[PDB]
């Protein structure tokens, strides 16, 4: 393939990401971090450059009916079925490469709208398939200090020791220089409990 995928998630140390078909907190500089880095196109490249958000059925159903699509980006939703889908605009894709494959047809070189990187926003399930893919080479992670009970979690354990030397926590200045802004260094604490945002990659 071309792009290399981006997966973003906030978790738990627990790993803990979804309860009720939703977030298990109400963090706004966290959804804030999420806008920005998800829609994020260098300067140069913006009349044109999108993002893509990669999202499972669930998740686009988790979004408040007003938000959606997820506004800046190219929105694309996966599922199994074809099904009927609610897009007055909304790409529709069995796979994750089936999305890509959407993506790369829809906005080729001859484009108006030409994309920039690809993220990967949720779904566990969907967060499985990324994890699985060989395009993955980053996770823009909110680490939650606080076992919030959760009934949905990531998948894959890779802040532990497990898988260590296949991921790997980025210096907080090379999470800046990709994200191509300043981030909060260290713990910040909203609504009664500390997080903060990583970055690890592991090499294609
Ligand atoms: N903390 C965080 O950062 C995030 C948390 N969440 C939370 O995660 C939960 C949602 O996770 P989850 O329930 O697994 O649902 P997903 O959002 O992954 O949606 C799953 C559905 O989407 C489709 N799907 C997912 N992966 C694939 C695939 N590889 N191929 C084909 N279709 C696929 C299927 O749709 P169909 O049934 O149509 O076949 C599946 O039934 C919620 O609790 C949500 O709030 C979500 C995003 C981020
Ligand atoms: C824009 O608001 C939401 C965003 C997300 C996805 C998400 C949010 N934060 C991070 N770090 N990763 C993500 N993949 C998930 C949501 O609920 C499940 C949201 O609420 C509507």
């Amino acid at each position: 393939q071309q792009k290399s995928l981006t997966l973003i998630v906030a978790l738990t140390t627990s790993y803990g990401i979804g309860r009720s078909n939703s977030l298990p907190w109400k963090l706004k500089k966290e959804i804030s971090y999420f806008s920005r880095v998800t829609s994020f196109v260098p300067t140069f490249d913006s009349f044109e450059s999108m993002n893509v958000v990669l999202m499972g059925r669930k998740t686009w159903e988790s979004i408040p009916l007003q938000n959606r699509p997820l506004k800046g980006r190219i929105n694309v939703v996966i599922t199994r079925n074809a099904a009927a889908a609610a897009a007055a605009a909304i790409h529709s894709a069995k796979s994750l490469d089936h999305a890509l494959e959407l993506l790369y047809r829809t906005y080729g070189s001859e484009s108006s709208v030409q994309i920039n990187r690809i993220f990967v926003i949720g779904g566990a399930q969907l967060y499985k398939a990324a994890m699985d893919h060989p395009k993955l080479d980053r996770i823009m992670a909110t680490i939650i200090y606080k076992d919030i009970h959760c009934d949905v979690f990531f998948p894959l354990k890779f802040r532990d020791k497990e898988w260590s030397s296949v991921w790997k926590k980025e210096k907080h200045s090379d999470l800046e220089s990709w994200v191509g802004t300043k981030v909060p260094h260290g713990k910040i604490n909203e609504d009664g409990f500390d997080y903060e945002f990583e970055m690890w990659t592991r090499d294609l």
